[PDB]
């Protein structure tokens, strides 16, 4: 799995530790071998949400299969939990897509996971 | 809906009150609410389109429907139209990828829009 | 084709050339005309792969056709090897997302491909 948070909170409020913490609920949410997670966070960004300025988030989560209905729901309480309580942006200001790759569709080491 | 656009136009380029006039044209665009959109504008990028680098612009729409032949490209015109007359982009120099999304992969608020 | 690299490796270890030289593998490898690529380089990212923030780079490749299980292999293989060359990244530690768009979801020069 891959996930991507882009967010106007500047980079001195992203606390130590905050990608272990993403990398390690991220396995455990989606049952993957953490060697498989990556994470990306990229704050100062030059954003609006619904028109505003105040801290916000725009997030992606891609993985190959473990993405559906109730799997996003439990995903998108998980993440906007942890950007509310490390980030401090409300959940409500927090967009996340969900991308249920084709193991053809994700390259690694030189070839593909199909 | 969420805009980004990524461009290699300096910071100091992008006017004052830009990301209001995305967040107003999107809404108007897609018809929805401004409420629900979101922008995002990434400046200072290191990138070439065709080869060159002179100003150019990556950039992705996604949106729960309102994605379609016609109104992708309405869409296309409508930003090109302000890319360049705002950051003075050439239009032929503007690639934006529309993803259509499905509500159940849309995280929000602790959950999804399914 | 639009190519885009997101790596934590510095700004400074960043060939110079290093954007034609992708322009060029890419239009061999996908077969198209060098002034429809696009490359985007993204350095100094806060990112992490298996929890660790060793060298590492999360991709997108987006083109209109000329994705599949087999040519994606060969642009994992090209892709790889260049950000091991020049960025000094280990293949296991490179994610790549290959997206094959519709023309009518791609917009350019004020309307789509389609």
């Amino acid at each position: 799995p891959m996930f991507i948070v882009n967010t106007n909170v500047p980079r001195a409020s992203v606390p130590d530790g905050f990608l272990s913490e993403l990398t390690q609920q991220l396995a455990q949410a989606t049952g993957k071998p953490p060697q498989y997670i990556a994470v990306h966070v990229v704050p100062d960004q030059l954003m609006a949400f619904g028109g505003s300025s105040e801290p916000c988030a725009l997030c992606s989560l891609h993985s190959i299969g473990k993405i559906g209905g109730a799997q996003n729901r439990s995903y998108s309480k998980l993440l906007c939990g942890l950007l509310a309580e490390r980030l401090r942006i409300s959940p409500d200001r927090v967009y996340i897509n969900y991308y249920d790759m084709n193991a053809a569709n994700v390259g690694w080491n030189n070839s593909t996971f199909a």
